[PDB]
């Protein structure tokens, strides 16, 4: 609540277009949503609530971590969603990509060899 950033406001505004439901009709991301993901995923990774990086490396790292934990534990829609959120935001943010659906973004991150397994 002090300083602002280009990639920050640009990422959020763009994320609004991202289709979390995957289909191209409502159910898109946003400010509150993006926060709910990073916030939850943060605590899940035994990391303080003040986790707000600004590098594609930091994002891809958080994913691999949360994935590893959620993996050995099984699978959870909640945590799963948070992951896909940080993914689309990372690509559509750092890469300023126009992710049509959170699902597509995650597919690219993994397809490129960033996210462990599909
Ligand atoms: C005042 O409102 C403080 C909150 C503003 C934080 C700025 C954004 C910091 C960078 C986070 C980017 C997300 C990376 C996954």
């Amino acid at each position: 609540g002090n300083g602002q950033g280009r990639d920050w406001k640009m990422a959020i505004k763009r994320c609004s277009n991202v289709a979390v439901g995957v289909g191209g009709k409502s159910k898109k991301f946003g400010e509150g949503n993006f926060r709910w993901a990073i916030r939850m995923a943060n605590v899940s990774t035994g990391r303080e609530p003040g986790d707000i990086p600004e590098t594609l490396d930091q994002l891809r790292l958080v994913i691999c971590d949360l994935q590893e934990r959620r993996e050995k534990f099984g699978s959870s829609k909640e945590i799963d969603m948070a992951i896909v959120t940080l993914k689309v935001f990372a690509v559509a943010g750092l890469l300023n990509m126009t992710v049509s659906t959170a699902a597509a973004a995650e597919n690219m991150y993994s397809q490129m060899g960033l996210d462990t397994r599909p």
